[PDB]
């Protein structure tokens, strides 16, 4: 049964739109395939296409916005793009139909529409571009019958071991289609469609923007060549219109130009499967997928007061949309520094200094090839996969579809080196990294970030103790698939378990330290003196200078979460020689993060150093890091130290601003200083774990319940509210929030966790 349902996961999830660094295109899960995107842009004059050409994901003022309206990634969805610059409202539907033994069929509308400052007459190109990877494929754009290229449809026909027989078609489609009456149309055709069919080798395919002006510029050059000249030249889109010349190759260029609105139809139809898709076909899947997206949504984001009302339902939509549509499946090779270099151990004083003279000795070659299938950040900027993102973009995934969810957890896990060690960073294939500053590309096996996914998992696993629709449950529906899941998953897990000790340990024994457990003390790897990147919290205040005593409470307890997880899991598989082992570990975290991390004297938890005189010294700088081991769950309810920090939670002169609480607290003396990323903004993931934490306070017998049900009510209020205010305002969900104007800032399109908020609203956790 385990392998059945594999199999058909499988089958559901190959196909998709996902390739979320593009505007609109699609590839399936396999390494080296067909792959589309589209492109377009007005033409006004004889130097504008160049500026105006969209492709790549971006975000300024010549974009209004956009995203996903509806998506769901077995059945496809509906995005919407409002491009100022082109004058132009997008829309791009995409529909997959299942049939045949190869992932099944798909098809894609395309509309554009003239926005009201347009002018009616507007020239706009349309490219679908299409390119296929593999030794022994090919691809053929059946030549037309009219001399000068196409009046009707264009069918590509391939094939490849992995897709079997396919037919690719751009429709005609409906539009004015401008006609030139220079002489250039005796040789070039009045306007219509064309085909340029290419071959390049196959590592540069995914390069459409570059190879495109290629062929446009050798079109200009025949046009020079050829006495076409300023005495008197053809119209600007004629001379962007590529000559037609439909052949076998492993790239094909259709290029359409429209005046006015138009709108056309790529259907993918996979031979295997019953008859070709048609149009009709697609409108009726497409109207289909909306009535399913509608249902489920409904059901699984049952938004809860204050929130029933429409216009939070339409708001929450977005954000789930653009979550779950951000999801990309990744494949390439690696930058990765494999020396080891000794410096990287962090053992003296000043180990910044060495760690970066190791770093110029620029040791890291590329490796692989990974696969990765992922939801990521930001379409625009942040277009792949971060490890301790993925946690939180799972959360409201796996509510939706727990299969899919554990299906990137397994893309992610399989990614992990023999070590325990995965880059939190995923930059896969040279697509990934042209976007991506070379010193920033490089992964270090000694930098670990927080273990996110690890929530996940325990969502699962107390759900799995309490066709398409059967598909996204069949992990918790079937109870002997689940633990076959779990019991595959768990070796890796436990393997990042001891990673985490033997890579990230912190040291008792070396100093005049008293403690509970000798063992249990954790520092992060990899500060410089300004930053602390594999946290997650960059520019955290942490103790100055950095020193290799240091003891990070944030990190102590990520090994909380992941013992807690380990236990459950553990039992389950009835792993009992492990389980006891991991209950002395929790334990001893238990009580060592008491006793090297509780300040008395501030009533919160602290980062620790090494004074001059080398005695241990709590450095306390009340924020985020301060309630850590409350926001991973590890408090007891009715502990005095979960008191101490509701209140610090609640006090509006430190953490609790009216737009949720701040990453640190209007007192610490570095407050908004440096970038000040995370000195004083809030953040909607801490947030999430904050609000999570005071509901499960909240509804149980304990002296806190009613403090904690105060503050859940509030803080659940000011964090919606903050993030829907701005949605309504921008169209954007925004990295952080100002907690003084509560305005959204830095990264925008970021979904990103900060679409938790659906998981907020729709509430009973
Ligand atoms: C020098 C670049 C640092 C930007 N990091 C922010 C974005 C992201 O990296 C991706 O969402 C998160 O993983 C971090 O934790 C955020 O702080």
């Amino acid at each position: 049964l385990h392998s059945e349902i594999g199999r058909l996961n499988n089958q559901s999830l190959l196909w998709g739109p996902y390739r979320p660094n593009i505007y609109f295109g699609t590839r399936p899960r396999i390494g080296k395939s067909l792959m589309t995107g589209l492109m377009w842009g007005k033409i006004e004059s004889y130097t504008d296409f160049q500026h105006t050409v969209r492709y790549t994901c971006e975000q300024n003022e010549g974009m209004k916005g956009y995203g996903w309206d509806e998506y769901d990634p077995r059945r496809g969805g509906i995005q919407s793009i409002h491009d100022i610059q082109n004058g132009l409202d997008i829309t791009t539907s995409f529909v997959k139909i299942p049939g045949g033994a190869h992932g099944g069929s798909w098809a894609a509308r395309i509309k554009g529409t003239l926005n009201d400052d347009a002018p009616k007459d507007q020239k706009t190109i349309v490219v679908f571009y299409v390119s296929q990877e593999g030794e022994n494929s090919e691809l053929e754009a059946v030549p037309s019958e009219n001399e000068f290229g196409y009046e009707g449809d264009v069918i590509l026909k391939g094939r490849s071991e992995a897709l079997g027989n396919y037919k690719l078609v751009v429709t005609k489609g409906k539009g004015v289609i401008p006609q030139s009456d220079h002489d250039l149309s005796r040789l070039r055709g009045p306007g219509q469609t064309v085909v340029q069919s290419l071959t390049y080798p196959d590592e540069v395919l995914w390069q459409a923007k570059p190879i495109l002006f290629q062929q446009l510029k050798a079109g200009i050059d025949w046009l020079v060549e050829n006495k076409y000249d300023v005495a008197d030249p053809p119209p600007p889109w004629q001379v962007y219109l590529l000559a037609n010349k439909p052949g076998s190759g492993n790239v094909h260029i259709v290029q359409k130009v429209f005046e006015g609105d138009f709108e056309f139809d790529i259907l993918f139809s996979s031979e295997s499967a019953g008859k070709e898709v048609t149009s009709k076909d697609l409108e009726r899947e497409v109207k289909q997928a909306t009535e399913v997206f509608g249902e489920r949504f409904a059901r699984v984001f049952d938004l809860k007061a204050p929130f029933q009302g429409d216009n939070y339902k339409k708001f929450g939509k977005s954000m789930f949309s653009n979550l779950i549509g951000g999801i990309g499946y990744f494949y390439g090779h690696s930058l990765v520094d494999r020396s080891y270099a000794p410096e990287y151990d962090e053992e003296n004083e000043g180990f910044w200094e060495d760690a970066a003279e190791a770093r110029a000795r620029h040791q890291e070659a590329l490796e692989g090839p990974y696969e990765l299938f992922t939801s990521i950040p930001s379409r625009p900027f942040f277009p792949r996969g971060f490890l301790w993102d993925e946690g939180f973009h799972l959360l409201p995934i796996a509510d939706w579809d727990i299969d899919l969810a554990l299906e990137i957890i397994k893309s992610w896990y399989n990614l992990m080196d023999e070590d325990g060690w995965i880059a939190r960073e995923q930059i896969l294939g040279a697509e990934a990294r042209s976007k991506v500053p070379k010193e920033f590309q490089t992964q270090y096996p000694h930098y670990a970030n927080p273990p996110t996914l690890f929530l996940v998992l325990d969502n699962f696993v107390e759900r799995l103790r309490k066709l398409d629709e059967t598909l996204s449950t069949a992990s918790v529906d079937n109870p002997e698939v689940g633990l076959e899941y779990l019991r595959r998953l768990y070796p890796l897990l436990r393997r990042q378990f001891d990673w985490f000790r033997k890579t990230q340990a912190g040291d008792i024994k070396s100093y005049d330290r008293e403690a509970y457990s000798t063992k249990e003390a954790y520092r992060w790897r990899g500060r410089t003196v300004s930053h602390c990147l594999t946290s997650g919290l960059d520019d955290y205040p942490r103790p100055q200078p950095p020193h290799p005593g240091e003891l990070h409470v944030d990190l102590m307890s990520w090994v909380g979460v992941m013992v807690k997880s380990l236990i459950s899991i553990g039992s389950l598989l009835g792993a009992t020689e492990d389980v006891e082992f991991y209950t002395k570990v929790l334990d001893a975290i238990e009580h060592n993060l008491d006793d090297l991390h509780w300040s008395e004297k501030e009533g919160c938890y602290c980062d620790a150093t090494i004074d001059e005189f080398e005695e241990h010294k709590l450095v306390c700088h009340k924020g985020y890091i301060s309630l850590f081991p409350f926001l991973t769950g590890l408090l007891k309810p009715d502990s005095p130290k979960l008191g101490k920090l509701l209140a610090l939670i609640g006090d509006e002169s430190e953490l609790w601003s009216p737009y949720g609480l701040r990453s640190l607290s209007k007192k610490d003396e570095f407050y908004g200083t440096a970038e000040n990323y995370w000195r004083s903004p809030v953040w909607i993931n801490i947030n999430y774990l904050a609000i999570v934490q005071l509901y499960n306070i909240a509804t149980q017998d304990g002296p806190y319940k009613e403090t904690a049900r105060d503050l859940y009510t509030r803080l659940r209020k000011n964090i919606v509210e903050t993030v829907y205010r701005n949605w309504e305002e921008t169209g954007f969900a925004w990295e952080q929030y100002n907690p003084e104007t509560g305005k959204g800032q830095r990264t925008q399109h970021f979904t990103g966790w900060t679409s938790l908020v659906v998981k907020i609203m729709s509430g009973h956790h």
